[PDB]
């Protein structure tokens, strides 16, 4: 089966349900759900990771990225370091997350 | 399906159309109900319908017209303001218009 | 579609064609009725039809040919000037032409 | 009917038969033929212009351009000035011509 | 398709998939047989099959993940090193990973 | 349909394939008959067939692999040399390889 993880972002961009979660480009999981937290109004992503990937630290990072230039958006799981480190279990939360870039802001940067 | 109405005036709506999605942090929370030029000012007035369960939106919140991906569809990004709450029929004052390719090129070049 | 006719001469119309939309602030308020080179000046004269309900457009208003998105179709942006009102058969003197990629590249490089 | 004009380029790029010839973006003619001159190995373009466009000077220019960013290639006819000036007739040649840009050279410029 | 097996570990395979082409100087000489994360290191290990007639590839050779055109599919470019020959079951140590757009933009901007 | 054969070795042919067009000044004058890695050098050897009526091509001429438009197909541009003539079976020494996106990005960035 699979085990559940939670990750909150400021902006998920083009992320949707059944979006792939990948390590080093290799798909190891899928985005199960996306829901705005009622108090913080921040996108909370519920992901399901294949059970055979057990040794993922809680220091690991999630970055929302895009395949190619115009392709679909996905979650890149950067394997964390192993200082007391704890492995991610079912129902745990990945604290270190990077949000999706916004074209207008990137242009805002490049121009101004 | 229950919703409350909000109004937002822009200088340029760009590719915005009816049923365009209104999203917070990329998550769709509403839809563009109508778009109409104000009879007096000739400025685009956008009429939005927001899902009722998203009630706690301050009036300090911002609206920015953006594009999904590089070539995708145009949408309204609702930037949540810091913490008066917006009710049915209220107006969001702080709005950002849609980018214009010619103007961006005009900026980059000249 | 009750409309009134307007004329606008450009140096270059670019991708403009018949039935091209004329928009104010992104809101379509009219259509490109015809495009024809003036017999005397060999400059593109564009014949536009604007919806009758948008009457209060001053003659100080401008027309700029722009593109929807990056690769989309070309359209006429009518910039409403500040304030004589434009009537049926009048001519918009102030026009901005369509950009040419080769020239943009020529600029960017040289 | 139509009248014929000839224009030699160094490189025609994506130009082909039945390609549009336009003034100020308005199509006024079509590319009838393209053939390499046997001695000079330069692309010679034979164009046909609608008869009703009579007052085109021989000082006019032809530039091969592209519609949009990825669209098809066409001939932009820049109306010449009217100094003894002669109008273009059937079988005449447009001397002032600009060739089609090459992506590799443009990149070569931008980089080096 | 008589072939011999090779292994190559990357930090990121990007768009690489099964049946992805392995090419020398643009000429396809093999195929990506499999891709699997090493159980111990959690790093992508790519299993390649190279056509038997290309035997004289030294072990100093390099693998770089590249893209055909601008938007095309991703492939493995095998750069033949100058001159021990690679056999069936060997491992290419020298590998260059697939670029990430976000990082490229991050570089270009910052 | 009559043709004479020419050979050209590159470091990288890129997207070149069989039946790729060989053009002078954009005008197609020949086709890529075959592509094969040299057994000794592991370098792409391109076998071209040129229409017989284009006989007067000097051996000082150059071959450059280019792309049609921005996203179009890959082709061989034959740059006519200044004024020994190339015959059937001769080899063009001066060749330019196909650009690599990663290398161009590598150049632009680093
Ligand atoms: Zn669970
Ligand atoms: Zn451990
Ligand atoms: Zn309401
Ligand atoms: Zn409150
Ligand atoms: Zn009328
Ligand atoms: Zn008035
Ligand atoms: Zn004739
Ligand atoms: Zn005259
Ligand atoms: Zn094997
Ligand atoms: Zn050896
Ligand atoms: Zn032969
Ligand atoms: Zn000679």
């Amino acid at each position: 089966p699979t085990y559940t993880l939670y990750a909150t972002f400021d902006n998920i961009g083009g992320l949707k349900a059944r979006s792939p979660v990948s390590i080093g480009g290799v798909v190891v999981g899928r985005v199960a759900d996306i829901t705005l937290d009622p108090k913080t109004y921040l996108p909370r992503v519920t992901l399901e990771i294949e059970q055979r990937y057990n040794h993922i630290p809680d220091t690991s990072s999630l970055s929302i990225r895009t395949s190619g230039l115009l392709g679909e958006q996905y979650l890149a799981l950067n394997v964390g370091f192993e200082l007391g480190t704890a492995i991610l279990k079912d129902g745990d939360t990945i604290q270190d997350t990077k949000s999706a870039m916004v074209l207008e802001d990137l242009i805002g940067q490049f121009l101004y």
